[PDB]
């Protein structure tokens, strides 16, 4: 006899709440959900292959570049990133991390993890890299890589990024740059900037659901991998695996592993949205929404945290945690009285501020509104 | 001006054929099909938290465990092997390999590259692993985990289990076993086989979409991971962080990574589907059905690969490319002229064997039909 039994729980139906307004994920739009609904089909078929061809063709779109070894990585955020750092960097590299935020720290961590030269260019929340700050790490340190968060979910900071490419290439590095938060709401070139790996998620502006990410590679780098003498520490994220079977190198494609099928459907469909949409249109969107909240939230006399407004990432916002209150309490507030999800800090702003999110079709002055009154009913109730 | 345009072929609508019945993935059911079109929640909400615990619940269930380190991977089989192996092996470690096929080839691969002590036993395709051979292994090489692949989807076999856990425990040794092939379509019992880590994918008999994996750990493995004195190479992958967002351990849930919602969906309701049909009914239902299917092959004149009917896997039957033939122009004909997708050999197996899956719901006696008559076709109109 079988000693687990059928779990109760689960002879029950799924159902699931109404919900969000966060740094991510973002809400689906119907035409992404129906295709999450769809059939399978084969994993290595004709079709498939076409459709793994159009994502790509979507990327490069987004990312603005034409860069042949550009593909999906069948993992989260912190999948590419473990992905882009396995394969760059062979044990003892040197490598320069834009410490100012969670996201430059799970950058050391996994650095560090495979065996790299980590050098944390550490900074408060809030604060951002100048070209200076840069030359003085790439000068003392003189690193085969550096990591920037372009848009710091973690602390509401946009990174500014032109010129850094080349200031890189003078000291012969390469370019690393996440974009996950950024991707499709603020103005990003990776052939333009000389960005030589550029990383995003499929959850934040895509409105994708998590799960799927975005990456390519400049041929510095693409040349860096392929010459490597080490071979890189996953099978899972191997490179020169991915893109044969992505159709970037020569060959017919060998299987390696199996893509998440519904998922493609879906990052396929959120691409055609923002290609029909078109980006400038995008990064419009999302600047004009990101002013409008700035506005409404300093009307209930809250404080945001990045002073300066062309600091400020758009997709994402910190805001001041006001003097007298328990964060915890407002955020409960406002998921528990009228069904939205906003979010505390993360990482080194934990507890230091709330984080408001405009991502994709979901960063509206309408959705702003709704936000801005579950502000005030919590900032009325909640106790003080 | 931006130089990279919107894409042509993304501006017309995303539409996908209708076609599969090889080794996998395989066609999702109504149900799981209508999870994968809901909406997001947020993905640390108490809801999701409950779904997952649900989850946890079914992977005890279909692996039959109580081992409170249970989860699910988010990743692929290849993500959950890497996953078992990067947290279990610490480099040098001795690993005793079951190279029958792809499948112990790429745990080889694997175990190389995070720098394990890798012994392969191998064993030309269609063999299988007495406890002989393995004892032989563990006596020689003294490892500390032992792979081994259950049903072995590249050559169409079923490894016995029974004992080998035991086996391993007087040698001091771990046992791992993939079951992403196997797991519910037939008899596998984590507990009481004395398995250590037992890992499976989403997209073979559980019919859900690729791009999730389950897997769990006895204590013994528990033991040996959290008192590692190495940190892990992947940090995607630390055991420790995803034990506790996934509500193992005694501590408040702290982010790691995002995990796939909608995927999670999926997941949830394949589980409540197998825990409705139950196990037994499950293994049954595959076990008829492959023995019919094996009936009406030997009617078109072909000779499955493996002789010994005990050793057949139900959920994948290795068929021997027919003398005179081009497995390619089989396979191409089956899906060209029928909509059916089977598939040609693998790693050791590749141009040996057609390759036939009946997994889930699509282990029906229906099925074999459509396939029998979709071969009989091939084998009058493919050039001999
Ligand atoms: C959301 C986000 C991440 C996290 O990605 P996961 O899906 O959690 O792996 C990382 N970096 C940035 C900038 C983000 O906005
Ligand atoms: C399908 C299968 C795999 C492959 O898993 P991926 O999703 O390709 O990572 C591995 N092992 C076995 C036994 C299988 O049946």
């Amino acid at each position: 006899k079988l000693l687990v039994t059928p779990p109760k729980a689960l002879l029950k139906p799924l159902s699931i709440p109404n919900q969000l307004l966060g740094p991510g994920p973002s809400n689906l739009p119907p035409r992404i959900m129906a295709a999450g609904g769809l059939q399978m089909i084969g994993s290595m078929s004709k079709d498939m292959y076409q459709i793994m061809d159009e994502i790509k063709e979507g990327i490069q779109y987004v990312f603005q570049t034409r860069n042949p070894l550009t593909l999906v990585i069948s993992g989260s955020g912190h999948c590419a990133l473990e992905a882009a750092l396995v394969n760059v960097l062979e044990p003892g590299d040197s490598f320069l991390v834009g410490a100012n935020g969670i996201w430059g720290q799970r950058a050391v961590d996994i650095g560090e993890r495979i065996g790299a030269r980590v050098h944390p260019m550490t900074k408060d929340p809030g604060g951002h890299y100048t070209l200076q700050e840069v030359e003085e790490g790439l000068a003392q340190h003189k690193p085969v890589l550096l990591f920037l968060t372009h848009g710091e979910s973690s602390t509401g900071v946009l990174q500014p990024l032109d010129g850094f490419g080349e200031l890189c290439h003078r000291y012969k590095c390469l370019l690393l740059v996440n974009s996950v938060a950024s991707l499709g709401g603020t103005p990003l070139y990776m052939d333009r900037q000389g960005i030589d790996i550029l990383y995003s998620g499929s959850q934040k502006a895509l409105n994708a659901p998590p799960g799927t990410s975005l990456i390519s590679f400049s041929d510095k780098a693409k040349k860096k991998m392929y010459s490597r003498k080490t071979k890189p520490f996953s099978f899972y994220l191997d490179i020169k695996w991915l893109a044969n079977f992505w159709g970037c190198d020569d060959q017919p494609r060998m299987y390696h592993h199996t893509i998440p099928v519904i998922s493609l459907y879906s990052l396929r469909e959120s691409l055609a949205l923002i290609a029909e949409q078109g980006l400038e249109n995008s990064w419009r969107q999302h600047r004009e929404a990101a002013a409008y909240l700035h506005g409404r939230l300093q009307a209930l006399g809250l404080q945001l945290f990045v002073k300066d407004p062309a600091l400020r990432l758009p997709t994402v916002t910190t805001v001041a945690v006001p003097a007298g209150y328990d964060w915890r309490d407002i955020v409960s507030y406002v998921i528990d009285h009228f069904d939205i999800e906003i979010m505390g800090g993360l990482g080194p702003s934990t507890g230091k501020v709330l984080r408001i999110g405009l991502l994709g079709c979901n960063a509206t002055r309408e959705n702003v509104d709704r936000v801005t009154e579950a502000l005030r009913a919590a900032l009325q109730h909640c106790p003080k």
